[PDB]
């Protein structure tokens, strides 16, 4: 396989399917990533996640770089042996978490986890030493509500960022040659800031473009206000990625706009909604947690087992929850692609809404 | 297969190895029994449990009839449905739990979990409810240190508790008839006591015999003396349980004393003795938790793995770390019973202390 192809195989407005083939496998899209913060997806081994479908994990710069340490996973190995997990991983880079979980700069951010530093340059070194195969450009993510003004300084600096994360990317051989790297939109809420983003990200060039500053407290309806002008900005033939979770609706909707990529971190997923099992309607209920789901889960546990392990904090509880979880959501996906493919998405968007708004 | 069959294939001095047939499945002994308190093994999947080579596991009374109720697990199909392992389950009667974990009288004890009752005849019935396979009968475990005359007290209604369960299960025809029901030893750590004890248990009569109020803090050179006088009192022709941790060397130095079952509830196990993975000096270990071992957890991750995921308080290190506990288990188990059938045991555990206590 190349380093990095993004194909596309079908479309329907502005969905997409298609592939993106790298060295260590190929990623269906539209595409979902379970998330594995300290190099682990919670309470999964790879095995069963990739068991659920999943073709790239995400691993988190800011996380890792704490405990056990970027170089110490470089001696190791790297992430991919540390953790048992073969396919391509997705790291971010940091400019997100060092904010939520402190001095900036126009050179970087330092921050107190025990001191420690984050730069363009050295947000880049860390995914390199993990051995990443898709590398986030070091951002900063623009508080919401913003000012204008803020946002465009906020913006402005995360495409000054952007260019320093591509130059220390290009400039390291192994991973220019084995790697990729995406380009983070910024702008807040306002259209012509992410213009001039997406302009900015665009002369750089990169590999794939994500949409950042967003699912930071604005709504679905925002989101979707936003994701309405600032898609179309970004090249239309590289991989678009809306950062964070990414409920499945927040998924439907930002597939509609040209979103090929997501990730999202008692409550278990339906096809009639979420349900939280926790409740004590479902303490004697023998049916499994959703009456169509292929997982291994639904195939053998009822409602009424899994209900009694959350609520007595049994670790097999988070287990099976989890294990259902992600397997909904790549179920999801699934049939995203397969309806984009047969021109019947938006279809099963107004069908998925019905039902698990029902 | 029988309700209940258990023959002796070999034996070397006082150690016996044979099967243990039931309905639903045969028993391999000497034979360790994975915990599964709150109708869970910890953090592993039935399937795990099976792969790591366990023929039975033990699920609890006390623990079950509170959370989430013995009617509750009737109705919803039984212990074994509810959980999803299909072989034989061996369950306590309580006799223990509720002591450590109150109004004693001759009928039962009365005790707060939400106020609760216990009696012979209630222990045999929530047993029932479960769909226990290994019925334990209702006692009372001595508190250590006991002086003779308590100790005698307390083992004379054991014993009357004994009869009143035997015939509390012999008067339910669907449980006579598909279950086992064991007897518990107990005298303390005195030998006449023992002798009256085991008498009593042989004239009713049971399936098994049960080694109880040992494994409460009288250290390995007191249980083994105990032991020592104790095992040969019981009926040569049914198998011999000792109730209670039950680290390998432990189980070793009973084996030798006669015993055929087993239970035990940071710590790896290791055939060079115990390690914690905690310790800062397995921080970048790439070797497996033990070199030897061929469980799923030596064959794929590290120690430096681990470390981390256990320091981390990572799900995923309690999941990797208790099912490599529970295969070294089965795996001391399987050399144990081959070293017996091969007529070299005392070699065996000879070699086995000199190593693991090196
Ligand atoms: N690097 C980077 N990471 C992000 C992660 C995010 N997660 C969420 N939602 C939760 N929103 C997120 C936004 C960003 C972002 O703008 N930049
Ligand atoms: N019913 C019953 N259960 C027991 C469980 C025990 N566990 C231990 N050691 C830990 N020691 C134990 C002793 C008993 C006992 O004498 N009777
Ligand atoms: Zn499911
Ligand atoms: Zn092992």
């Amino acid at each position: 396989r190349p380093r990095f192809s993004f194909s596309i195989a079908a479309r329907e407005g502005k969905a997409r399917t298609g592939t993106i083939e790298m060295k260590r496998g190929v990623i269906r899209t539209p595409a979902f990533m379970p998330v594995g913060t300290a190099a682990t997806v919670k309470a999964l081994k790879p095995e069963t996640v990739r068991a659920t479908g999943a073709d790239i994990i995400l691993g988190n710069t800011y996380h890792l770089m704490l405990r056990p340490g970027a170089e110490r996973i470089a001696k190791l190995g790297g992430l991919h042996s540390f953790m048992g997990w073969d396919r391509p991983i997705l790291t971010d880079s940091g400019g997100y978490q060092v904010m939520s979980l402190t001095k900036q700069s126009e050179e970087g951010v330092t921050f107190k986890s025990s001191r420690h530093m984050l730069s363009p340059e050295r947000s880049i070194e860390i995914q390199h030493l993990l051995g990443s195969d898709i590398v986030m450009a070091f951002d900063e993510c623009t508080p919401y509500p913003a000012t204008p003004s803020r946002a465009a300084s906020s913006m402005e600096r995360s495409m000054r960022w952007a260019k320093r994360s591509r130059d220390a990317f290009d400039s390291r051989k192994e991973q220019a040659e084995n790697a990729a790297l995406f380009g983070i939109q910024q702008g807040s809420v306002f259209e012509n800031l992410r213009q001039q983003s997406a302009d900015a990200l665009a002369e750089i060039g990169f590999d794939g473009y994500a949409v950042g500053g967003l699912a930071v407290g604005e709504g679905q309806d925002e989101m979707f206000r936003v994701l309405d002008f600032s898609v179309p900005m970004l090249p239309d033939d590289k991989p678009h990625y809306l950062m964070g979770c990414g409920k499945p609706d927040d998924i439907v909707g930002a597939v509609e706009r040209g979103i090929d990529m997501f990730d999202c971190v008692g409550q278990a997923f339906t096809w009639d909604g979420p349900i939280n099992i926790r409740n004590a309607r479902f303490s004697e209920d023998l049916k499994p947690l959703d009456s169509e789901c292929h997982c291994a889960v639904c195939q053998k546990w009822s409602r009424a087992y899994i209900h009694h392990l959350i609520r007595a904090g049994e670790i097999l509880g988070a287990m099976l929850m989890t294990e259902h979880n992600i397997a909904f959501y790549q179920q999801l996906m699934q049939k995203i692609r397969d309806s984009i493919s047969e021109g019947r998405f938006s279809q099963f968007a107004q069908d998925f809404r019905a039902r698990y708004f029902a």
